[PDB]
């Protein structure tokens, strides 16, 4: 009966060389979880609405406001890219491989083990005793269906742990529910308080209320018990693992050479350019690397901040992330930024409630944007800029000053064309369920790759409740007995790659671990300590070169 | 051996689409029961007799006389409409089907738990902890053979819980026994105390006296033991899940048009009353929508509180529901009234010992009955009513201002017409056994489908006597541990039913969940709140109209 | 299907008032008058993620 | 009885992509918590000389993330089917009618 | 859309609410340089609506 | 409409944002449209006299 | 005034086949079948007397 495990430990990566350039790449992880008896008895609809910085007119976009439902179920989603492969096989895959897809995906638990905790008076004091309790049991749930609201636990940072040898704990379930917020708009010290700002109440139209009793099969399993789940399979369309360098300047065939260099200093010519072929959208009679027609548009200017409000309240418009280019332009050009902890990557020496934070550029250097010299031109486009004939961004468009039409420009157009934003190993979010939508998106931004069929399905996961010898549900007297559980994970995310070759006649640019230094990528950041603590620095990728033409 | 779960948490509800109009609803219900250690060791034959009320002269209906034999044994009778269906459910059912019946049923014991709890000073204090018992066993016992006394847990709301997600109380077994109660009539304040008021005792030819040790087989299982019962099958007639409207007033062709409205505001004329074709009851030369003659008769005039008196003592003889109309008399149309607690559907925000209420009134617009417009004439039926030739809601009959005919009349004939009491989602009685009789009544008021054949089996349940290292019957010392149990039960209630056809212009009225406000329909009314209080309030059973003729 | 607890909004007809979805909308007059006015359309709530 | 016909405005039911012009706005590329008073470009910024013509009368936010529904088809006078438009890239839905 | 921030605070009374964690010193991903996240700066998987 | 010369620059330098051509109408606006200009030599087409 | 949970409208264009016939047509229906009892075509004089 019980008195034995009921799974194995594995948590490595195989390579299997299917030949012809494609690799099946295995990646096995196991971890042990640790589950508490939920407070929440119940479903509740909590309405957390902050007002200590809404109120405030300066204060905007620092509006959580919105009305959630706690569910008592936590959650086992392993959607994490440092979660499932080893910090040094990252850089054999974006060094080698130079493409990447999901395949398949499988789960199970094994020795589950449920104890409780009593109090125990010793010399005065109170330590508390743990006995094991073999008639207790949790309950598991794997909603294939998606009946449920999907919560990406890379979208709040609440994955498991990256740290085979050390335990985690699973994030608790909850999903947004239907309410009219409004804000109106302040800048610095308008005059007056802010016009409107409250929360709704719920309708009947949009009334999205769940449970996990009825959303799907809940299989009990005690300690000598063990679940799993069946060999799911993605769906999703391979991620390119290079960058592009080419931009719109670098396309088809260049000038002409008229002059050669005589010496490595001194460079070449071109041809006149009020005489020399070639193609210009433009009545002029002469041409350039900047008035050349290209096949298509190489990135687009992006609405800088463009906080667009709905029904739901006011929210910052996504945008497609890129290069940053000379400009300097993060924020600009949608440089993603991340706040992990340290159960997911922070030194565990650097106690306090500050978590690590970084910054995320993009490689593709081709779709790069910059705001310091995007400008437009009148219609007669002179050779002579007039100084009313352009728009640089320096001139106040709105009455403001800070405010240009870069902040509020959309070059989207049946030209664009865009590479993908490259997945980051730590805190990395792998798979994404798409929108109910008619028409979803080209891609998603939060994970390169997208399920175009079905979904994988969330892993819920709670306690069973461990009542008391009295009970009386009608006094609102709900006595559980102090109980916890500990059960182990085992999955296995099978993955193919295809791997490039030497093509290039210099050396392309690889992911080095440099001697402990100030270099970045020093070894030391990914070695223990001499306490034993440990962290996990994102890393490069998409290392080699992309020709884009 | 033991350590391990013996069954599976299931509760949803599917739909399989067997075409033809005809769709078999599979509603399956799991639940986590908590039973405890009772406290009569034996069968107990209590004789209540409350004399707080029935001393009293105008007291008579608080009449809580009688005997009944208290059993050691609780109950899992989960006979009730909200604790199979989900509140969405049936919405959906209601909206659609028109017309449903029960078809299968079946039951299952698994993950049997029992525990015992033990005094332990903790710091001073007496803190109970609780161990798990192996050793320790229940008792099941499924009475398919109903031998003993058929106990509604919906005539007493005790059923199980109505919410998934938490724990419901077995209701203890209890049945009537043989007790010759007696009780004078009393108004207000008659001349001297009351005359006959007192209890009976046990009768020879009337002593009615059973046991679960020796009426059926009872299954002693424990913590690795499971038990599940056969698949019942029910011979109920299905009920009608629509309303009717027309009433005796119109069934046959209308009365033929001698005048077209010319504007939408008048209306058009009949014929020449005295001179029109037809066909009265009455020996006149005259008709009209009053006296013309009709294939039956809908509804009919039922005895306004008829309390009678038996041998058991005086109680209030039931009466089949119906439509109030405008006439908006309750209680004079048998508008059955509710009372149900917190674990029934009661907010648990309202704490008290005040349980919620509410009356509810047929659907039957049809067999509608008005007091207010009652009425009787003379033989000899003349247009001009005299003022003794008829009998109104207002001629004191019985030297009483308040006692008319319509208090002590039954229209009740061989053209009597009517249709069935509309069952309510919450607290909702679903079968019932049909009585020892050998003229059964046409119908039950308690519940709307009726076991034609046998009936489903209550379902008994006790847990095993834990005795002490002493014991002695012989001195009266029964020294029991305290022990308790919570098992977990899961039940199918299968049921086919078939749906209507929009064979109408104008749209139907239907069952919708307005936005949060003073609306019934509101949907806050089955949304949980910031702490995660919930109730559940009835549902409008038949909104799709329907045809009588 | 019904995966919600709560009741989802629903197309009904309400007795004949002031309330949009009134019967008489949809039902002749004396003279035999009548029009179609538009239905709610999407009445069921839908989870988009 | 009029030459005056029936007439309706049709609102649509995708809660998810409303918009709100009384709160829409930007600011500018160093995002700071305080909103400066030339640092955001609100709905009541005149932009182009005109105290009525803002930013979102002017603006068009689609992009390779736009996502949403379709126009719910009403009952009366709805439109059903509809032919496509002989074009190389012909529009991802038509607003006539749901089905194309 | 996706996970929900932490409730740090549980509503004692059905009038009340919860609350989240430090703006300043709480998980997520923000399309910002700034060092706080909020649900109005924190990065979605698409645009709903333009 | 499709923004008239809307130079992108880039971390390459800036260049001229492509736009598909269309019609010119009575509005004779050829750049504002896309309308291509080409320039080709005399092995390409042009007049050998030239 | 009309209720909307007894609103009974019906159309005989929307609940039977029409069928059109001209002059030169004909209709028939099928053979239709009684389930009804028989009745006693004699009258009792018995009264509960005798």
């Amino acid at each position: 009966g019980v008195g034995v495990s009921t799974g194995s430990y594995d948590n490595q990566t195989h390579y299997r060389f299917l030949g012809d350039g494609w690799v099946e790449i295995t990646a096995l992880a196991t971890r042990l979880v640790h589950l508490n008896m939920p407070k929440s008895e119940n479903y509740c609809r909590i309405r957390v609405h902050n007002t200590t910085d809404t109120s405030v007119k300066g204060n905007m976009a620092k509006d959580d406001a919105h009305e959630q439902i706690w569910t008592p179920w936590s959650l086992v989603d392993a959607n994490a890219w440092g979660v499932w492969l080893q910090p040094s096989d990252w850089q054999y895959i974006c060094n080698t491989m130079s493409q990447l897809n999901l395949v398949s995906l499988d789960q199970e638990i094994f020795n589950v083990v449920l104890k409780t905790v009593t109090e125990q008076d010793l010399g005065g004091q109170a330590i508390k005793i743990y006995n094991a309790d073999l008639t207790a049991c949790m309950m598991v749930a794997v909603d294939s269906n998606n009946i449920l609201p999907y919560t990406p636990a890379a979208n709040s940072m609440e994955t498991l742990g990256f740290y085979p040898w050390k335990p985690t704990i699973a994030s608790p379930y909850r999903y947004y529910f239907c309410v009219d917020r409004d804000l109106s708009v302040t800048y610095e010290n308008q005059e007056g308080t802010v016009e409107h700002n409250v929360m709704g109440t719920p309708k009947g139209m949009n009334s999205q209320f769940f449970t996990i009793e009825n959303t799907q099969q809940i299989t009990l399993l005690r300690t000598g018990d063990e679940f799993a789940t069946g060999t799911y399979y993605f769906d999703t369309n391979p991620v390119k693992l290079t960058h592009t360098w080419q931009t719109n300047r670098q396309l088809g065939q260049p000038p002409l050479l008229s002059t050669f260099p005589e010496a490595d200093t001194d460079a070449g010519t071109l041809t006149a350019q009020g005489s020399r072929h070639g193609t210009t959208q433009m009545g002029v009679n002469w041409v350039s690397e900047a008035i050349r027609t290209r096949p298509a548009q190489v990135g687009f200017c992006q609405p800088h901040n463009d906080f667009e409000a709905s029904r739901a309240g006011p929210f910052a418009a996504p945008k497609v992330p890129a290069d940053i280019t000379q400009g300097v332009d993060k924020e600009a050009n949608g440089s993603v930024r991340y706040s992990y902890g340290k159960q997911h990557g922070e030194n565990w020496a650097s106690h306090g409630p500050a978590p690590e934070r970084y910054t995320w550029d993009e490689t593709s250097f081709g779709s790069g944007r910059d705001t310091k010299d995007g400008f437009i031109q009148s219609a007669p486009l002179v050779v002579p800029p007039p100084l009313n004939g352009i728009l640089t961004n320096a001139n106040p468009i709105g009455t403001k000053n800070d405010i240009h039409f870069s902040n509020v420009f959309n070059s989207y157009g049946p030209l664009t064309a865009f590479s993908h934003p490259s997945p980051v190993y730590p805190q990395g979010q792998i798979w994404d369920k798409e929108l109910d939508l008619e028409h979803k998106p080209r891609l998603h931004i939060t994970a390169p790759f997208v399920c175009k069929n079905n979904a994988p399905g969330q892993m819920l996961v709670r306690l069973g409740p461990n009542l008391t010898d009295q009970y009386d549900p009608n006094g609102a007297t709900l006595s559980r007995i102090v109980t916890y559980g500990t059960f182990f994970w085992k999955g296995k995310l099978t993955m193919r790659a295809k791997l490039r070759a030497n093509t290039t006649w210099n050396p392309v640019y690889q992911v080095s671990a440099e001697d402990n230094g100030n270099s970045y990528m020093s070894v030391t950041k990914w070695l223990p300590t001499a306490t034993g603590n440990m962290q996990s620095v994102p890393l490069i990728t998409r290392p080699v070169a992309r020709n884009t033409y």
